[PDB]
């Protein structure tokens, strides 16, 4: 997409070299904002075929409050394998914090239920937020949340959402993360009878790994194509009732996919 | 300052009338980002006179982990009077979360020292984060955190910081908020023998209250002046050791102040 490629180039022109926790190395910039009007189309990268089946199951996995890759495997999604333990657990990551944030006194907060109820009863609220950054449980996570904090907003009947991503692998993770939240917004909007607004992406340490330069240059040579459109074929009775079969992407004509090693 | 004024005119150019919690009504935009190169000078608003004294005391107060206004009163700062209960308490707000975020297994995390140790021992970490958004204690707070989440970043010997402010009163709070974090960045940098980099402000619900319109355009008709300089006269043994007197702002020649009612 225009802004994606735009950021991709910015990291190359401006990035500083950094030794990261993975002894790989990166080119990064700190602080960046991107804006996607969902009305213009679903923001699934077209300059490289992205596979939505993985994106959808992960999100659904999040919403169920699941942190074990078992489910992902049942649907043959392999993206979190390199992080799970011998039992397939990742710890209290995303899912756990979204659906059952543990209070100091032993009980749990269902942030999603809270958000749905806010959008329906108090959309003008400026506190419609979900946070995966649970300071007291970080040490228990296999990896600290990257898309860590997000807020919803309603205006003129449209639902917008801004995500704060503290760490971003521009080549591998970003195309994935963007489509994920765009999807969620579409689901929230349907469940709250609202139109989709903007998806604002804000990043902290935004980087490009050294061993991704070739595929990054290859990707920068391609012309972005018109964005697909998302169709939700069934309207579930709750935001926790969606299933893979309910989503159809239309008009998605991407450039060939690009293979690249992940930093572990 | 240029960035600040440009933000104001932006809310005015594309803000949407919104009703709000206080019943005052706002002109609101969602999603924004601006940068301040601290080396250019201290980002204290010059188009109106600001109370440096109050800003400093509030920050010192936060760093002490305090949440009762008595301290602010000892030093003639009344900016938190409206939300304090009969005993002067605001609940586990900013200070308490910064210095003692309670975990579900009985521990407390001092996020400030944590961050200090990270900048000294692992500055290239992408997890140097302080969060005030403790979803489990939100309901015990007088007011939910506005400047809710911030990240630090080190590049080429310079310390930068990005703040995510989920709700922003552009006329009244923003000037204070920007100066307050730029101050924090200087302190941290002094304690880590680093140079100051950029302060990146990112906003969620960024608004102008309906009853701030006149004063807003009045300010908008003024020319920014040169930015003041921040001078720290002492390097305390710890970041929790600073005193009001250690700070001296030089060259601050602002326009006349402008009074405006705070929505409670
Ligand atoms: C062929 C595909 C499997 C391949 N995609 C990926 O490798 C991948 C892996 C994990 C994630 C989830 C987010 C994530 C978790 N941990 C991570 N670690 C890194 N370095 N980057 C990430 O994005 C993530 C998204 C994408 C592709 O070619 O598109
Ligand atoms: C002369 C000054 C006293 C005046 N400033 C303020 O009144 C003010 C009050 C509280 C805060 C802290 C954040 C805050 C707490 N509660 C809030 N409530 C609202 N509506 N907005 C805010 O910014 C805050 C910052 C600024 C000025 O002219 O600058
Ligand atoms: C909160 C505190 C601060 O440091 N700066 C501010 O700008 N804000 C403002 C935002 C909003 O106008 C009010 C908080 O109310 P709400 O929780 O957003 O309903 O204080
Ligand atoms: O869904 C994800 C998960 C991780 N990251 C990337 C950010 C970093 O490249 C790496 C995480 O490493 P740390 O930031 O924790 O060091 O994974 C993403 O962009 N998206």
């Amino acid at each position: 997409m225009k802004q994606y490629l735009e950021l991709m180039q910015k990291v190359l022109d401006e990035g500083t070299q950094k030794n990261d926790r993975t002894g790989t190395g990166t080119l990064s910039i700190f602080g960046h904002q991107m804006r996607f009007n969902l009305q213009d189309g679903f923001p699934l990268v077209t300059t490289k075929r992205c596979h939505l089946r993985s994106i959808i199951h992960e999100l659904l996995w999040f919403l169920q409050g699941d942190t074990n890759i078992a489910y992902l495997h049942e649907n043959n999604v392999t993206i979190w394998d390199e992080w799970a333990d011998e039992n397939g657990d990742l710890g209290p990551v995303y899912g756990k914090q979204w659906r059952a944030w543990p209070t100091p006194d032993g009980r749990h907060i269902d942030q999603i239920t809270t958000v749905l109820n806010q959008l329906k009863n108090d959309p003008d609220s400026r506190r419609i937020i979900v946070s995966a950054w649970n300071v007291g449980e970080l040490d228990k996570m296999a990896l600290a949340p990257c898309h860590a904090f997000f807020q919803f907003y309603v205006a003129d009947g449209k639902l917008s959402c801004q995500l704060y991503q503290r760490s971003c692998d521009v080549f591998l993770g970003l195309p994935f993360n963007i489509a994920s939240y765009a999807l969620l917004v579409h689901m929230m909007a349907q469940q709250c009878d609202l139109e989709v607004g903007d998806f604002v992406w804000t990043g902290g340490d935004t980087h490009l790994y050294s061993n991704h330069m070739d595929q990054t240059h290859l990707q920068l040579s391609r012309e972005p194509r018109p964005l697909p459109k998302l169709i939700i074929k069934r309207k579930p009775e709750s935001i926790f009732d969606y299933r893979f079969e309910d989503f159809e992407i239309e008009g998605y004509d991407p450039h060939p996919g690009i293979k690249a090693p992940v930093a572990i």
